[PDB]
């Protein structure tokens, strides 16, 4: 057992290595859309940049939860990094979508990881989680509906000045 | 023979006298561009700055090349410079596209420079087009599929509203 | 095609994609190499900053090439990013020489990108990989070599205080 | 009953005196090591700082403490401060491995204390453990063990020069 190791269950650990995969997954998610924007026929450099933000923000997040499995004494297991469930995005609103559906699953898998550390009685991980991930998380959400609906109410996808004007608007 | 002459072969010295007057056309055609959106009845002054701004980078390019030919020992041979096939370009998409299919014309000159080079075996000459005009040229086709792209998508050129917002938030 | 697509084979996109994978995979293996210096039974902080420093380097290097491919008038295609071939990296000795074997076998897969970029005529293509990629491969190596080298010299793995010293006085 | 009180039991009053006690103690025996660290036939400074740096962070927790028992209107009463366990601490590392074993119990008081405060419904109390003091302790567990590592992979105890270059290039 590593020397460090106190309170810290084997589920704990294994749901740990899980959500990193979870993390540098949505990284490599959101990767995909940003360069989706910069194709010559899509072109819509904010929503490139916007997406490459969180897509780095999200490689952080990863990076912070190996720290935490290495301070606690857990191991390090990683896992392959699927590649996302679309090539093509189709539209500024239809990544928007796919970017808030992304980030509520990612909620979900950490309300679980926080509801497992209460049932192992494990106030160091819970309070990690919800210090450091339950309210980044809340803000995304709110952030990608709020995107969501005001493409919707500009008329995207089918008006493509909606989409224009949105990245410069509100990416820009 | 020029004292300075070495490794450079009379078909490499007329491709490069070619390439000055394509350069010094391309120029022009810009010119061309730039003074039509500059019209009364046209008047998209941004338009008007950036096909300003391209002239006069195509004259600097070919500028780069005159000062190459004298550089390895080969004598400038000018031409004249052909007035564009157009007067009246039409509108902001339409220039655009036209843009675009001169830079590839451009840009499928150098590539056969590039090849005459390397048969040639003149390594200073291909590597000359590669590092100041190849990238370049790229670069150009690139930024403009991205405007040609997004003037369609925003109803160009039938939206007179699509250009007046594309002149502004674009290339403003 | 795309409107900007010019002398661009599909092979060399094809290449291009497979090059995107293999950059990325090379973050992964470097980020799971720096967690590993910061378990609490290894603890050479160094280390860790230097492979965190290469694995961010690496993605910097995809996103690149993700650029390229779409300055090109190519498509993405992403696939998955594979796990390393170890979790427990065993010493700062065999962690250098793991990175230099992925390193050469990254710079063998470039120089095989170039081959068909100069077979296909691509110009740019081959300008591209020569002037961002190799002389950086042949960087990196280098220092690799020089820092197996010393830790070898230096009497590791077997003496931790040569690898508490090199992570002190080359890394730190 | 105090003017304050408010959702504050009992058991959780009684608690807080012991957790100050603790730290209290804590700080002693840091303090002890610190000095043992200046003695002439020690010499180490850096460990000697190292610790007595820890000592005054004790004592602050242990101040911080008292202010929240005060801030819920329990009442604070102090106990003996207990000598440290040993007047001789033999080495480094032996001083090392005592601290981590410290901290850990430190850690499992701190843990029983928010169990404690769960139990009774005193989110106050259990936020302030988890925000004050939980991921101190898992840091300073940690930063404990990667010394512990080092130590004992340079040849320490029994190599003197470990001691004497960790002191150096990791307290330094
Ligand atoms: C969706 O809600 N359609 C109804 C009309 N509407 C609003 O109420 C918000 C923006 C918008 O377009
Ligand atoms: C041309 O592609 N028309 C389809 C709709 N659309 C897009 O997919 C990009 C912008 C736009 O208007
Ligand atoms: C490996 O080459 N062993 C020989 C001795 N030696 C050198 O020549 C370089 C550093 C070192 O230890
Ligand atoms: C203790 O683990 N001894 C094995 C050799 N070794 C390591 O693996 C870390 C530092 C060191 O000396
Ligand atoms: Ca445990
Ligand atoms: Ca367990
Ligand atoms: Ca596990
Ligand atoms: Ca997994
Ligand atoms: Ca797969
Ligand atoms: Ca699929
Ligand atoms: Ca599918
Ligand atoms: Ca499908
Ligand atoms: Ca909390
Ligand atoms: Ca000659
Ligand atoms: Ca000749
Ligand atoms: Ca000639
Ligand atoms: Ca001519
Ligand atoms: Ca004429
Ligand atoms: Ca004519
Ligand atoms: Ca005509
Ligand atoms: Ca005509
Ligand atoms: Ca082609
Ligand atoms: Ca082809
Ligand atoms: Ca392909
Ligand atoms: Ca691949
Ligand atoms: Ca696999
Ligand atoms: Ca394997
Ligand atoms: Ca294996
Ligand atoms: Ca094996
Ligand atoms: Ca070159
Ligand atoms: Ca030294
Ligand atoms: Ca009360
Ligand atoms: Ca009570
Ligand atoms: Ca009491
Ligand atoms: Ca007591
Ligand atoms: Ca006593
Ligand atoms: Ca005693
Ligand atoms: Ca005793
Ligand atoms: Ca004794
Ligand atoms: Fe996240
Ligand atoms: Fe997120
Ligand atoms: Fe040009
Ligand atoms: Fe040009
Ligand atoms: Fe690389
Ligand atoms: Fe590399
Ligand atoms: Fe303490
Ligand atoms: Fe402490
Ligand atoms: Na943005
Ligand atoms: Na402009
Ligand atoms: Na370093
Ligand atoms: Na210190």
């Amino acid at each position: 057992t590593s020397q460090v190791r106190q309170n810290y269950h084997q589920d704990s650990e294994a749901a740990i290595n899980r959500q990193i995969n979870l993390e540098l997954y949505a990284s490599y998610v959101y990767l995909s859309m940003s360069y989706y924007f910069d194709r010559d026929d899509v072109a819509l450099k904010n929503f490139a940049k916007y997406f490459l933000h969180q897509s780095h923000e999200e490689r952080e997040h990863a990076e912070k939860l190996m720290k935490l499995q290495n301070q606690r004494g857990g191991r390090i297991f990683l896992q392959d990094i699927q590649k996302p469930d679309e090539d093509d995005w189709e539209s500024g609103l239809n990544a928007m979508e796919a970017a808030l559906h992304l980030e509520k699953n990612v909620n979900q898998s950490l309300l679980e990881l926080h509801k497992l550390a209460t049932d192992k009685n494990d106030p160091h991980l819970a309070d990690f989680i919800e210090t450091h991930y339950l309210n980044e998380q809340v803000k995304a959400i709110k952030e990608l509906g709020d995107h969501v609906t005001n493409l919707r109410c500009m008329g995207a996808p089918e008006s493509g000045l909606a989409e224009y004007l949105f990245d410069k608007h509100t990416l820009g």
